[PDB]
This record gives structure tokens, C-alpha cells and sequence, in this order.
């Protein structure tokens, strides 16, 4: 079935390579993609190797590239590679771009997911020259069906000079319907329209992206694959997490503190993610409801076993698995998903409205329960905030989970003082180790070093963490946040100069 | 005039030592008082007493209490005189207060203040025991008429099982009508209700908080004064601020990045907000909109003169002189203010959706840009982290401001690292002290580095903060946020050590050379 339906726009059809040459050194590009899915490939590859072949000749060519959120090998890591990108933002998880950023060779800014598009609006990362977007195809009207992602993809196709939409016949055509672009004012000009959103299940728009068709300079077809998540399994760490949670969520429920069905959910990917929805979806609590950026492997298996009735997102991170299973029941699947623009799936106004349950990972946290989503020693960048400060904030509950330990034992998770900050105590009200959960709520900063260090810390560093509160108590400038400075960041320096946080 | 217009509720009329008696050891107590304005001034007063009384023969009476943010001397600090207070949210500006907290003999916890309703309703702070809340009035039909400001009062009336009104007569009479108070769901059970304000100068409820009658179980009659601080006359580096702030405003209209009335705006108090308000008065803008916390001395001479066409708020901010402007002319000001619930005027949603500019002040800012607003040396609680955190992540545009020192030159206020971070990198885009204007948008952590360096630290630590810079890229475990964890903090411990930042050239310092 041909993609591209609109008769007219099939005379814009080029090669990728022609198309890359579209895009100028110094130009900033707006892509598609979002948690390793829906971005560009083929013509990053061959502006790729045009970079090459333009600095090996001694000419300059690098562009800032912004995305949704992170993208895969063909975009981040080809560019990395020919050392083509200068400016990259908001959201990276390939390995050669996160080692391009932490030698500092390329610039990053990890903002706030939900807040892309508003600053791109206002002009912050400068003009757009171009738009690069994966498409399903595109209608008899001209509309562009948005691939496994919609991200910021309809903000850089208004922002854009120049527009290149990538057809791609790897994905599937039973996609398109699934998303939700509303046409509405949300990150726009103030004053910004009311998004009227009340429920997680509410469809506001059109199943297709908008642009004038003037616009497009290149249409490339394409046929390549997407990224996909891990198989693998919750470990015995993940599963004493999802266990304690579920306790938590089951008590706060008997207290009347929550509803039988909870509330909206928020969770995010990996070991820990799959575990909890794992263990939710053989739990107690049924009709369930997702309001998340991301459906992962976890939220498709309850969407399937009725435990969770609706999900909505941004993006797809699907295993392998799990996307041949969707891909096979896509008309089903399809009437279960809504996947939304990232600003509306992050939007603060929404998330608190509906009063979202965030579960997040963390790097560390400290003694006083701030938050380090990001940056291992302070200093050098994982992958970045991503949403994880747009839903702690705004939810009705902010949860952060993680083992007490990481890099075999070498480091604790729980630190006198994390090395740096993105979220501060006030946007973390649970913490949840394999050691058990420490419940936060009205306490004070000594109080809830009372519960962290008790609670969550592992056994090989407990008391290390009690001696550095029980000194600082003692010694410290003041008593409210009681810190020693000469030591606060020493079981970093330690790991640094050693390679464990534990003594000699 | 009569100020309790409902008849059968002046039966409850009670002295306020005899009210005081119905708040017990361990309550949990909400009040209203936001600013220094509007807070319970008799009842605390006694209840103080009481409590010392009993103390003194070695029986326990501590509250919890929880207010809109600031109170004044009659409330937090006769309290704190009396070391009555085990628990204390979300914001504090007492100096008793303010020593009980340091010192570890009040517990405390500076919630964002747009959430600490929510929290409230949520249960955290556990069951509220009383309700104490300063009226201008109560209506015909029982309508509580809040005073200088509006804070959590309808959440703690809700919550309470007790309530106790202060009628205080100090207060204007032409008052009542100047507060919007919703009976939507702000702050309630999910799914809560779409706030659906769209202009800053729109009023969605009515002029009076609501309570059941049966649980009003005191009302005292009182006369007596808020706390109007002092009016803090810009000093030269304020002037400086202001000046290089009201530069960029003129710079962005320019650029067609603001309208020529720019947009709603958020600002503090103190010097430098009242230097940035008068040049606001000033300036080549017009049609100016306030979407605030606070009305300060400023606010209400551009809406004299037309400059502001409307402001919203919470609370009132005012020097004595400024007080006494506002009582002569209520009649005037009523109809260009409007006071709100604070977690109406703090609200994400509508912060972002009108587009607020934030201005707000700092304790320091690293060289990247973290900013801390609350805790010296890491440790030591100044007030509280208030409505920051409110405005400057949900903010078009987020600003810190400060001189670009400290205690007389003491301290830098731009440091290796913060000593605590109240607001991320992600949450500040501009920074202005008396020695420039920072430019952060777009830019990466070491980018942020060179413009803050350059354009925002003093003259006599830039070159340290430039050699810190230096060596952390070479020597730092990643370059993304180059740092050296072995003198991130010392800045911080050398003040503690020896009263100042400034490093002696009695030993080696890497910048000397
Ligand atoms: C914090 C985050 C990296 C954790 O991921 P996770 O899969 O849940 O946790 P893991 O235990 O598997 O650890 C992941 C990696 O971080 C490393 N890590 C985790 N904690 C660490 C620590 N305290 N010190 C050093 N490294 C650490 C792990 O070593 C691992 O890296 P590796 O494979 O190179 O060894 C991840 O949640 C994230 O990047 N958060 C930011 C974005 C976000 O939260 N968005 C919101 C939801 S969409
Ligand atoms: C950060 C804050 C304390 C600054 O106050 P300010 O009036 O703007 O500026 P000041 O220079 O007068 O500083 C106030 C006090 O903090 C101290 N201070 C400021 N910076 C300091 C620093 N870098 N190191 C140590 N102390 C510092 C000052 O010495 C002063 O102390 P003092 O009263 O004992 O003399 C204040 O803005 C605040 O409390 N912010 C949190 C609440 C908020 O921002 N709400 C938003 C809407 S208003
Ligand atoms: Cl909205
Ligand atoms: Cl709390
Ligand atoms: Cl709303
Ligand atoms: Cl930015």
C-alpha cells in the first residue's frame, strides 16, 4: 500500500544523500524521536559522512541537533562519530554522543522534556532550518502520521524553514490513528489555551501531524529499524523493590489514601520499571490507568491482561518481543494507546490535575533524600533529567527507586551529599531500596535522614552514613541541614582515587 | 460599625486567653498569615504565655504550626520565645523562629507554597486540630472576610476540626471584596478541577472564605497592627541590578521577545525588588501586569499611575508609609487588586499558562548556574524556599538576582559549587548582580560557566572562580560538569574556618600564580 498518498508531494521524492545537503553547517535541526523511537536514520547517515569528508578537506560542518527525547545509532551515534554535532539537547542515551558530551566536545542541555518545545518557541535554541521527521505515511490531505513516537515533532514542523520527512516502510502502517496532536496553543506565545484534558483516556486532536506542504524541501523513502529495549528480566534486587512498593501502594489504600484503582501512573524503563509492572500486573489493583511518557514492555502486558485499561504516552520502548506482539495486534493494541505530544504528556498543569503517581530510577540520593537523576561524580553526564522533573514535581505522589548499591558494592546509592542535584527534597516523597521504603511525608531534613539512612541503605554503608549524621549533628554550621564540608563529598573522592566508596 | 454581621455567631465572642485554651499540646494548628500580613496576633500572644507557664513547672505544650508562609512577632516569634513549637512549614522570616529551627528545637519543612494545601488535604502534616484565622469580618451569611492576605485560610477552615476567628479592627472594612476565593477543587482529591483563570485580572469565586458555623468554637475581638517592615531604599548596587535587568526587558522588546507590556510579573521584596520596581515605573513599557505572591510599595505606585493596570496576589508587603497610602484610598486600590488562595497564586498551571517573567532572589549560584535560596553553608536555614520553586520552573522566563557578594565582601555569592540547591540549572535562565547580566539560554553547563563567570562574579573572586574552572576541566571525572570534589566546598568551609572566601597569600593558591 503506497505511503505516501498524497499524489502531488510524491514529486518530492530524493535521495537521502541529496536531501543531507539541505542542511548547513551552523544549522539548527529539529528531529523526531523519543526513548529510541521514531527518529530519522537515513539521511543523519549520510550527513554523517559528508561531515567527514568536509573536515578531513579542512571545512567546517556541525549542526545543533534537537530532539524529543533520545534517538539510536543511525542519528546520535553516526553524527558522534564524524564529530558533527556542537549543541545537542534534550535527551541522549547513545554511547558515542554521551562520550562526544563528556569529553566536551559536544555542548549539552538536558531540559525539562515537557518544556522542549515552549523554549524552542521562544527562540532558545535559535532559528530552525530544519525539521527531520520519520513519517507512516502521508494522507490524500497532506497530513504527516507520526511513526512510533510524536515527541516534539509538531513544534519543530511549525518552528522549520526547510521540512524533510522521512517515510519509513519498516513501520507499520496500522499506526496511524494512534496519535493524539492537538491543535491547540500549548507552548506557544502567551497566554497559552486550557488543555482540556480531565481524564488519562481523553482524545483532543487529529491523528495527524500539520504542515504547509510548501514547506517540504525533501521527501526520502526509507526503510530501516528502530531501536529496541532489553529482554531481560527483574533480578532479586528489582523484585524486593516492586515488593515493598506494592506494600505501600496496598496500605495507602486501606487507609484510604488512595483509590482501588490508584491513580494515574507514571513509571519509567529498566530493571526496576519492569519489575514493578510486573508485579502490578498480576496485583490487587485493577483498572488500572497510565499517564506516562513511555509504554514500555511492563504497561503493554497489563493493557493485555485488562489490569490497566488505557495508557498514554509520548513513545514506544518496546523489546523485540514486545514489539513483534504489538505489531501483531496493532487494531487491538491501538484502541488501548494514545500517544500524545510530549508537551502535553509532560505538561505540569495536566500531571497534577489528574494527580499522576510518579516512579522514577535515580543515581543517588543523599541522607537528606535530594535527588541525582544525572551526573556520576557530579561531573559526568549518564543520560539526563528527561521528564523525571516534570512529573516529581507536579505528581500527587513522587517516588524514586533504586538498588542501595551500584558497580558491584563499589558505590552506595546513598550518600552523605549527592554530588549534584535534580531533584531537591521537596520533589521526593518515597524511596524505595531493596532494603525496604523510607516514607518522607512532613518530616524535616534530620528526620528524613532518620528514614533514609534506616531504611534504605545497604548494610556496608549504613553505619558509615549514621557516623557522618551523628558528627555532622554535632559539628555543623547549623543544625537544620546538618552538614561536615570536609566530607560531604569524600566518599565520591573516594571512589574516584580508589574505585570503591568502602575504606581500605 | 459592627463587624460580625451574623447575629448568632457573636454568641461565640470570647476573650483570647480563654480561646487560647482550646488549643492543647501536641494540635496541629493552620493560621492565616502570609508576608508578615494577616496572620492571628491575641490568641498566639496568649497562648505563648500559657506555655511558658507550663513549661516552667515541667509540663510539655508544643503545636505544630502550619501557616500561609510568614507570620510576625506576636505568632511565630512569641511562640519561638516560648520554644513552643515542635513543627513548623512551610516559611518562616522570625529571627526566634528562625534560632529554634537552627538549632534543631523546632522541625521544619519549607514545602513549595503552592503545594502545601494539597500536602495539607493529603494528610501529611496529619489531622489539623484548629483552624486560627484573622477576619475583617463575618457577613450576614456567616462568609469569614480575610484580612491583608489570603494564603491556606480556606484550606485550614476545611481541614480543621476547631476554628478560631480573630476579628480584627485594625484592619479596613473596605477590605471585603478584594479577595477571589474559589470553592473549586485547587487542591482536593484527583481529579481536580481545571483552575480555569486565562488573565491575570480575573476573578472565578467569591469575596469570602466558608465554614460550617458549628465548628467556629471562639471568635476574639482584637485591634493590632501587621508587621509592615521597614521600606528598604534601593542602595547603589540594587540601582545597578535593576538597571542592567530593565536593559535586557528593553533589549527583548526590541527583538520582538516581549510585547512592549511585556508579561505577567512575579517579584520578591526588599531592595532590590524595590529598585526593579521603580524602574519599572520608569521605563518604556506599559500596560504592566502583576502576577504575583505579594503587592509591595511599588506595585501600588504604578497602579496609581496607571503604569500597572491590575495585580494579583496573596498578600500585601508594605511599609508603614505605604499601609497608610493604601487605607486612604482602599475604595481606589480594591478595584486594581486582587487577592487570592496562595495556591491559586502559586499554581504551575497558570503560571505557565499567562507566561509569568519570575524574579527572584539568591543566596549564591555555582559557576553552572544551581542556585541555592535558602541554606548558608549548606546547613543554616535563612527562611525558606517559599513560591520560588512555584514561579521559577512554570516561568517564561526565570531570573536570580543578587549582589554579587556577601557580608561586606566576605562572601562571594558565585561559588564552585552550591553549598545546597534549591533550584537546578534547568529552573534559571538569566542571572543579574551589580557587576553584569547573565544570558543563560540555550547554553550548556560549561557555556553557563563562562557567561556567569564573566558577566556576574565579583572582581575580586572571578579570577578563583576562572582557576577553579580551569583545573576542574582538566582534572574533573567527566567534562560534562567539570568539577574537583576536593575543593568544591572549601570556599564554603574556609569562610567557616576564618570569616571570609578570600584565600591568604600565606600559602598557595593556584590563582596567585
Ligand atoms: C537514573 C537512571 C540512569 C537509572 O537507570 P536504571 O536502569 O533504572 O538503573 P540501573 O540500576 O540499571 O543503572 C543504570 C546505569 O546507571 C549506573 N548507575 C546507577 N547508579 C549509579 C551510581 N550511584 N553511581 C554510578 N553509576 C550508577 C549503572 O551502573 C548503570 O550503568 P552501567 O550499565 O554503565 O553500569 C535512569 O533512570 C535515568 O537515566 N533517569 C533519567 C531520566 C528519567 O528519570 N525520566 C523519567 C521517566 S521517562
Ligand atoms: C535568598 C534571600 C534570603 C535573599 O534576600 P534578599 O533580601 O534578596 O537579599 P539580602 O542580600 O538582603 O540577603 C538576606 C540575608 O541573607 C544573607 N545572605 C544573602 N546571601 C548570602 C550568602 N551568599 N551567604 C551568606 N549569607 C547570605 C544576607 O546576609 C542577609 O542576611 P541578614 O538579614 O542576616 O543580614 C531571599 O530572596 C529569600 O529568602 N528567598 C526565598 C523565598 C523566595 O524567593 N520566594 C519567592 C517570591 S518573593
Ligand atoms: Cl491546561
Ligand atoms: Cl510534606
Ligand atoms: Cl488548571
Ligand atoms: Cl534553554
Amino acid at each position: 500500500t503506497e505511503r505516501i498518498r498524497n499524489v502531488a508531494l510524491r514529486s518530492k521524492v530524493c535521495p537521502a544523500e541529496t536531501a543531507s545537503e539541505l542542511i548547513k553547517h551552523g544549522d539548527v535541526v529539529g528531529t523526531s524521536g523519543f526513548t529510541g523511537a521514531g527518529y530519522p536514520k537515513e539521511v543523519p547517515k549520510a550527513l554523517a559522512q559528508r561531515m567527514e569528508a568536509a573536515h578531513d578537506r579542512g571545512e567546517k560542518y556541525q549542526i545543533s541537533l534537537i530532539t524529543g527525547a533520545s534517538t539510536g545509532p543511525q542519528l546520535d551515534g553516526e553524527l558522534a562519530k564524524a564529530n558533527g554535532v556542537y549543541f545537542r539537547s534534550p535527551f541522549n542515551t547513545d554511547a558515542t554522543m554521551r562520550n562526544r558530551i563528556n569529553a566536551g566536545e559536544t555542548e549539552y542541555f538536558d531540559n525539562h522534556l515537557g518544556q522542549v518545545a515552549g523554549r524552542a518557541v521562544q527562540g532558545n535554541y535559535g532559528k530552525f532550518n530544519i525539521a527531520l521527521v520519520e513519517a507512516t505515511a502521508i494522507t490524500e490531505d497532506g497530513g504527516i502520521v507520526p511513526t512510533s513516537s510524536v515527541g516534539n515533532s509538531q513544534t519543530f514542523l511549525n518552528l522549520a524553514e526547510k521540512v524533510i520527512i522521512e517515510v519509513n516502510e519498516w513501520q507499520n502502517p496500522m499506526l496511524e490513528g494512534i496519535h493524539d496532536i492537538w491543535d491547540g496553543n500549548v507552548s506557544g506565545v502567551p497566554t497559552r489555551d486550557i488543555v482540556p484534558i480531565v481524564r488519562a483516556d481523553q482524545r483532543v486532536g487529529g491523528p495527524v501531524l500539520r504542515v504547509n506542504p510548501d514547506k517540504i524541501a525533501a521527501i526520502v523513502r526509507t526503510n530501516d529499524r528502530d531501536r529496541n529495549a532489553p529482554f531481560a528480566a527483574p533480578d532479586e534486587t528489582a523484585k524486593a523493590i516492586a515488593g515493598y512498593l506494592l506494600d505501600f501502594f496496598g496500605h495507602e489504600v486501606k487507609q484510604n489514601r488512595l483509590p482501588p484503582s490508584l491513580l494515574p501512573l507514571q513509571s519509567g524503563v529498566g530493571n526496576v520499571a519492569n519489575a514493578v509492572l510486573e508485579g502490578l500486573k498480576e496485583g490487587p489493583f485493577e483498572n488500572l490507568v497510565g499517564y506516562s511518557e513511555v509504554i514500555q514492555d511492563g504497561m503493554l502486558a497489563m493493557l493485555d491482561s485488562g489490569r490497566m485499561r488505557i495508557a498514554s504516552a509520548s513513545s514506544f520502548s518496546l523489546s523485540p518481543e514486545a514489539a513483534e506482539e504489538i505489531n501483531n495486534r496493532m487494531d487491538f493494541f491501538r484502541s488501548k494507546i494514545i500517544l500524545r505530544q510530549q508537551d502535553v504528556s509532560n505538561s505540569p498543569g495536566i500531571i497534577r490535575r489528574l494527580g499522576c503517581i510518579a516512579m522514577n530510577g535515580m543515581i543517588e540520593a543523599d541522607i537528606y533524600g535530594n535527588v541525582n537523576s544525572t551526573r556520576v561524580m557530579g561531573s559526568k553526564m549518564m543520560n539526563g533529567i528527561g521528564g523525571s522533573g516534570d512529573f516529581a514535581r507536579s505528581s500527587y505522589l513522587s517516588i524514586f527507586l533504586s538498588p542501595s548499591t551500584a558497580k558491584g558494592g563499589k558505590i552506595s546509592a546513598i550518600v552523605p551529599m549527592a554530588a549534584h542535584v535534580d531533584h531537591i527534597m521537596q520533589d521526593a516523597q518515597i524511596f524505595v531500596t531493596e532494603q525496604g521504603l523510607a516514607d518522607l511525608r512532613g518530616l524535616s531534613p534530620v528526620q528524613r535522614a532518620r528514614e533514609i539512612i534506616s531504611k534504605c541503605a545497604h548494610p556496608d554503608y549504613r553505619p558509615m552514613l549514621q557516623d557522618y549524621f551523628d558528627r555532622a549533628l554535632k559539628n555543623s554550621f547549623g543544625k537544620h541541614t546538618p552538614h561536615l564540608l570536609t566530607e560531604a563529598l569524600s566518599w565520591h573522592q573516594r571512589f574516584i582515587d580508589t574505585g570503591t566508596m568502602l575504606p581500605s
